[PDB]
């Protein structure tokens, strides 16, 4: 049936004097309008089918979700990650290390203490760190990204750092910066352009340092772990992978393939969640009725005495339209992360040979003009109805969508819940700057969009 249309393909180096490097997400549309929910891309002589539109992400992600659950290949990670892992596994090993990882990262999943008691617990430290600013004006980049690595140490280590702690600092760089060199509009590109190795190859040395900085931080919280573990009683990841290595014959199982898995997860979970609340706070800055409204409903549903929890959330529609239209409005992932065929596919009218890379665009989806009136007016109203109640939208697709959606979604949007309600409890955010002057444009950097720098100060409210 053949590969989906779209620009001709220009011999050996494809589109690239087509594509907007600054806003890939915005060329991919100029190319839906002339060529269908359904395209085909070129960055090398190697093919790209782009998926535009809810229904071609839909049907593709979720109706025909095995047949694209694989993961584009990427030569720095292939080194690093050995094909294990989750985020860029295929086939067997990443079906083993999914499942467990959704089995153990269930709000209960790791003991008696959960997830959401280690979230609030690094809330309240959070709190006291913004206390420690003495609302003088600050950028609240180190420690909006101190919190959510943490709260993942927690949830991985049974055990939380100080903002101060000399290794966790290195590690959060180590992170952020491996994130921040490997940031591309589209990771193929590594792979469709290996003559980038030999014009850089100091790129992939820092890379792999990180790596395996990363890699020995993790290696030695689980020499120790083994020693004090109790088989009856897990009171984290590790814990959990342990016993699973033991009375049950799995391979797949090793300590090399914990240390990729946990590396993994603070790689996929800590920059996505850190960049987020940074623009959460840039985005209740700009709009300050906002950050008002979601104070009355912190307030009247609980009060100036007690730390916010999960059940809240439910009793408040407002807040939660909040996180839901920022999430949405940013757009995180704007061509999400690439997947693959992983057997010959036929979509409807068109052929596609296993292997080749899929691109779906979220910003399509999030920013959809019917599903969503005024897609790029930030408006908590979009999950709203006429009496105040929250609303859902098959639309709000921020973490993705079939087999491979995003695995600490619970645990990104507790973090967002608990770290937002906590902030405005106890603080007013106060700007250097008037509203109408101060830019909340996002530059897709990599794969992620991020945010403007900003300062601001944190005024204690009792
Ligand atoms: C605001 C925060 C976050 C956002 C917006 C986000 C979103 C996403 C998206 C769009 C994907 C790609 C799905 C696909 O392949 O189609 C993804 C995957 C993933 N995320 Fe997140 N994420 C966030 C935080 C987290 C956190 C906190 C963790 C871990 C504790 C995490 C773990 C991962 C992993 C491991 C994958 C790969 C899953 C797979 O390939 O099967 N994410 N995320
Ligand atoms: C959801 C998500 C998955 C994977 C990546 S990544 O940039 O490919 N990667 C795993 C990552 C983020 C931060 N560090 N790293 C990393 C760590 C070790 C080696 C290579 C990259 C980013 C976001």
């Amino acid at each position: 049936g053949k590969l989906p249309p779209g620009p001709t393909p220009f011999p050996i180096i494809g589109n690239i004097l087509q594509i907007d490097a600054k806003d890939i997400s915005k060329s991919l549309t100029k190319f839906s309008e002339c060529y269908g929910p359904v395209f085909t891309v070129y960055l090398g002589m190697k093919p790209t089918v782009v998926l535009h539109g809810y229904e071609a992400v839909k049907e593709a992600l979720v109706d025909l979700g095995e047949e694209f659950a694989g993961r584009g290949s990427v030569p720095i990670l292939e080194k690093v990650s050995k094909g294990l892992g989750i985020a860029f596994s295929n086939a067997k090993t990443w079906k083993e290390m999914r499942r467990f990882s959704l089995m153990t990262l269930r709000n209960f999943g790791m003991g008696k203490r959960s997830i959401e008691d280690r979230i609030q617990e690094e809330a309240r430290c959070l709190v006291e760190e913004l206390r420690k600013t003495n609302a003088s004006p600050c950028d609240p980049t180190f420690i909006l990204g101190c919190a959510p690595c943490n709260v993942i140490c927690s949830v991985i280590f049974h055990n939380r750092f100080d903002y101060k702690d000399e290794e966790f600092l290195k590690l959060m760089e180590s992170l952020h910066e491996n994130v921040e060199l490997l940031g591309t509009p589209w990771l193929q590109v590594y792979n469709n352009f290996p003559a980038l190795l030999d014009y850089f190859p100091g790129i992939h040395k820092t890379l792999l340092k990180n790596a395996d900085y990363i890699k020995n931080f993790i290696m030695e919280k689980v020499k120790e772990h083994q020693k004090l573990l109790d088989v009856n009683n897990p009171r984290d990841f590790i814990d959990c992978f342990l016993i699973k290595m033991e009375q049950e014959n799995n391979l797949e199982f090793t300590l090399e393939s914990l240390v990729i898995a946990v590396s993994d997860l603070f790689g996929a979970g800590t920059e996505t969640t850190s960049t987020t609340l940074r623009y959460s706070l840039l985005l209740l800055l700009k709009h300050p009725e906002v950050a008002a409204r979601v104070q009355e409903e912190i307030e009247r549903v609980i009060g100036r005495h007690r730390s916010p929890c999960m059940q809240d959330r439910s009793r408040m529609p407002y807040t939660d339209a909040v996180i839901h239209e920022i999430q949405r409005f940013i757009d995180l992932l704007p061509t999400n992360l690439p997947h693959a065929v992983t057997r010959d596919v036929r979509f409807r009218n068109y052929f596609i040979p296993k292997g080749t890379d899929i691109i779906t665009s979220l910003t399509s989806v999030l920013h959809d003009e019917k599903a969503f009136p005024n897609p790029k007016v930030f408006d908590p109203g979009h999950f709203l109805d006429e009496s105040g109640n929250f609303k859902k939208s098959d639309y709000f697709m921020p973490f993705s969508a079939g087999k491979r959606m995003c695995v600490g979604e619970g645990l990104a949007r507790m973090e967002l819940f608990l770290f937002l309600t906590s902030i405005l409890q106890n603080f007013k955010l106060q700007s250097l700057v008037e509203p109408k002057d101060l830019d909340i444009t996002a530059v897709v950097n990599g794969f992620v969009s991020v945010p403007p720098s900003y300062q601001l100060c944190f005024i204690p409210i009792h």
